[PDB]
């Protein structure tokens, strides 16, 4: 009963090969990613063309950055075993908050209202904006039965879109009731890719271009961004 949908590449772009995909999104016309490099955590603001940087911090040696969201002229980043996260002002990626949560962040995105965070289980998070403090939870289940591993997030026009981890499928999310409403298989978009660097590592990382509708899938150490349509299987 659950659509599975197919993809289309509309166009390739240079992505780090050294770059852990661990947040992902797209604001004011360029990418905005939270990488692992060697060791260390960085928030960079991308040129999607080129995929260079044109600003960068780097995390303390403390701190290992995963999610990440814009939130009005805000970021909003989560960590990987710190329990906590940060906000910086998204012109000059100056922190001017820190704050707790419970348990561990792993993706992070925002709709109208609230920002949405994953943590590897099931149960995604709604986060009140102000207070930084979950006033919803929900968990989510394909064919009725819980589906672990969430990891990066997006809204995409009122559905939650998640990577699940381990796989190559994106998982679509009704955020009323936490049901996978869809599938989209990318098994075999690495065939695609052009020449892949080693190591390699998985599907990680959606973006969302709401002015111009333009979907984008990378993932950790991927040698490209995808842009990509969708259509329905069968
Ligand atoms: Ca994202």
């Amino acid at each position: 009963s659950i659509p599975i949908y197919d993809y289309q590449i509309v166009h390739s772009y240079p992505h780090d090969t050294k770059a852990f995909t661990e947040g992902f999104f797209y604001r004011n016309g360029y990418f905005y990613e939270s990488t692992g490099l060697n060791g260390r955590s960085s928030i960079r603001k991308v040129d999607i063309e080129s995929g260079k940087t044109l600003q960068q911090i780097e995390l303390g040696k403390r701190y290992f950055g995963e999610g990440i969201s814009d939130w009005k002229d805000k970021i909003v980043g989560l960590t990987w075993k710190n329990g906590l996260g940060f906000v910086w002002n998204i012109r000059n990626l100056r922190q001017v908050r820190s704050f707790n949560y419970d348990g561990e962040g792993w993706g992070l995105t925002h709709n109208d209202q609230y920002l949405i965070m994953s943590d590897g289980t099931p149960v995604l998070r709604f986060l009140d904006p102000e207070s930084l403090t979950p006033v919803r939870t929900i968990t989510v289940t394909a064919h009725g039965e819980e589906l672990p591993e969430l990891n990066e997030l997006e809204w995409v026009d009122g559905e939650i879109f998640a990577n699940v981890w381990q796989t190559n499928k994106i998982v679509r999310i009704d955020p009323e009731t936490g049901k996978v409403t869809g599938i989209i298989d990318l098994n075999g978009i690495l065939a695609e890719a052009g020449p892949l660097p080693s190591p390699i590592d998985v599907l990680n990382g959606i973006a969302w271009d709401k002015e111009h509708h333009r979907l984008f899938v990378t993932g950790k150490l991927w040698p490209k961004v995808f842009e990509i349509t969708l259509t329905q299987r069968v």
